[PDB]
């Protein structure tokens, strides 16, 4: 009813879609989803570019470059069909998906760990793909994966910046409340991966946030690892949220693991 739009319409690059409802909204974007003339649905990503600066406008060239890259180099990054770039907006023609990982990780009190580790694997597939053309995402949370099919994409690379009309410290790693890296982005798929297996992340507990950031960086504050049926699954955790970068381990490293590779 008033979550449905009705007799709307757009352009992008010639083509003509149909607005069936706004399905995302952040910053100075929007998300729709839409029907081109061959009924097939997709997902707009409309961008608001009248306020942004050269330096923005350039972050999001450079995201849009990479995409339309990187798309070709894994089926774990979301598709980008087309796009329409002008000095007032971008209109960006996406492959459209049931529910994020965010919604859908709200909505199941218990998931599968035959689904879990499935997502573990596309996720791992998707950062290393940008980890391989030297792009740290460095803002990873469950809603940066949308859910295709029971298949994850990584909707974004992180290189765009989020213009002002919020952010979670959850998944933050303790180099970065310190001040980049590749192991950055080991410590949040590792709060991701907590969160699938026990419920919450790893801090979610503390309710002050100046606590939360100083829980994240003190190394006398143990983070429980509750045992579970799966030791391979408890040790990922485990070497995922190492506070020490260095002693962290790496995706090429998690991607041979026994939780990944054992049947
Ligand atoms: C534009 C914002 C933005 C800026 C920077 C970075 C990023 C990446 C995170 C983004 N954000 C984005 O770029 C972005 N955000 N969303 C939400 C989508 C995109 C791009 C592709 C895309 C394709 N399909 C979808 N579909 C849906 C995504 C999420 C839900 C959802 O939230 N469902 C909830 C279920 C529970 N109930 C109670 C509440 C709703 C439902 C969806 O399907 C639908 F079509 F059926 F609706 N979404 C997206």
């Amino acid at each position: 009813g008033t979550e449905n739009l009705y007799f709307q319409s757009m352009s992008v690059k010639g083509r003509i879609y149909s607005i069936l409802k706004q399905i995302g909204s952040g910053g100075s974007s929007k998300v729709f989803q839409v029907l081109n003339e061959k009924k097939q649905i997709y997902a707009i990503k409309y961008v608001n570019l009248e306020e942004a600066d050269n330096q923005t406008l350039d972050s999001y060239r450079n995201e849009i470059a990479y995409l339309n890259k990187l798309q070709q180099h894994s089926d774990k990054i979301i598709r980008l069909y087309d796009y329409e770039i002008t000095d007032q907006y971008i209109y960006m023609v996406m492959e459209w998906g049931n529910i994020d990982l965010n919604s859908w990780l709200k909505k199941k009190k218990s998931i599968d760990p035959w689904e879990r580790k499935s997502y573990w694997k596309n996720m791992l597939e998707a950062v290393h793909t940008i980890h391989q053309h030297g792009i740290v995402h460095s803002d990873l949370k469950p809603a940066n994966f949308l859910i295709v099919d029971g298949m994850l994409k990584l909707i974004d690379f992180g290189i765009a910046n989020q213009m002002q009309p919020v952010g979670t410290v959850n998944y933050m790693p303790p180099e970065a409340i310190k001040d980049i890296s590749p192991k950055s982005d080991v410590w949040s798929l590792g709060c991701i991966l907590y969160y699938m297996t026990y419920g919450k992340t790893p801090f979610q507990q503390i309710i002050n946030q100046i606590s939360k950031l100083h829980a994240i960086i003190d190394p006398n504050h143990e983070i429980e690892f509750p045992d579970i049926p799966e030791k391979d699954l408890q040790d990922v955790l485990k070497c995922c949220l190492k506070r020490d970068p260095k002693q962290r381990i790496s995706i090429p490293e998690l991607l041979a693991h026994p939780y990944v590779q054992i049947q």
